[PDB]
């Protein structure tokens, strides 16, 4: 329930030429409550943004924030971001989504996909300009699986989601999607007993907990849209797929579809291995 409070530095990706600055707005809301440090990063080689960065940092410090800034560039946008996260030890990366195609506005750019694949920490991809305050926060889990790996991921998802609901004075909602009649009737009864246990463990009301049958890759966005969720918290697949496919189909589809901000968490052992990879560089 305190996963956000426990994040002590946030890497804020600052864009030089856009007309929205949602990454910094989300960071200000969060740090306003958690008092996390904010490290502002511009990823560019050409222009000297130092004066603008200093002015911005001074304004934020006067507002009471702990702030550092930097401008860097090595190789690619996502690589620059991850190198900065490593150098500053940040526990969250916040970046605004800016689609390449105006006709496919929900699809993440290929570079942002690389960021999500390799970041060894939670990544908040902002996708809406709607304020978090008073909104609806949606946590996506699979109550149908309670093995050690899923319990851990789910606990993380709920912890971050609940902490967000708290800091934003918002409400918390949960979606769980799950893919001879006598036997089916018996198996489903047992699945329901497990949902009830999950509901008691996590103190969710019937109204908060959406238990839906069908493909998670459609159910999660359906629920987000119906709730007009402003943030959706999701986990990547517990076990990586072939050829380093560590995001998984559900999260891939959901990230390219949601209109809400998306907080992307990974399994602890995945994070550990990505931490190792990010360190080699
Ligand atoms: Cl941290
Ligand atoms: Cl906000
Ligand atoms: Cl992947």
């Amino acid at each position: 329930s305190n996963a956000m409070q426990a994040i002590r530095s946030i890497l804020v990706v600052i864009e030089p030429d856009q007309l929205e600055g949602l990454a910094l707005k989300r960071a200000q809301l969060i740090a306003g409550v958690t008092q996390s440090h904010l490290h502002l990063l511009v990823c560019e080689k050409r222009r000297d943004h130092s004066a603008a960065l200093n002015d911005l940092a001074q304004e934020l410090r006067e507002e009471g924030y702990s702030v550092s800034t930097n401008q860097a560039w090595k190789d690619s946008l996502h690589q620059t971001i991850i190198a900065e996260q490593q150098a500053e030890g940040c526990g969250l990366i916040i970046k605004q989504h800016f689609p390449d195609n105006p006709l496919k506005k929900a699809i993440l750019t290929p570079d942002d996909w690389k960021l999500l694949r390799f970041a060894p920490c939670p990544v908040l991809m902002t996708k809406t300009a709607r304020p978090w305050t008073g909104g609806k926060i949606l946590a996506a889990v699979d109550v149908g699986n309670n093995d050690g790996e899923h319990r851990s991921l789910h606990a993380g998802i709920i912890s971050h989601a609940y902490d967000i609901a708290g800091l934003a004075k918002a409400t918390l909602h949960v979606i769980s999607a799950h893919p001879t009649f006598q036997l089916s009737e018996t198996i489903e009864a047992r699945y329901r007993e497990a949902c009830r246990t999950f509901q008691a463990e996590y103190g969710f009301s019937d109204e908060q907990l959406h238990i839906e049958e069908g493909p998670a890759d459609v159910l999660i966005p359906r629920t987000a849209q119906k709730l007009d969720a402003v943030v959706t918290v999701i986990g990547t697949v517990a076990r990586t797929g072939l050829s380093g496919a560590l995001i998984g189909n559900t999260a891939e589809v959901v990230l390219d579809t949601l209109e809400s901000d998306v907080l992307v968490l990974k399994p602890d052992d995945i994070i550990a291995h990505l931490e190792e990879l990010a360190s080699k560089e």
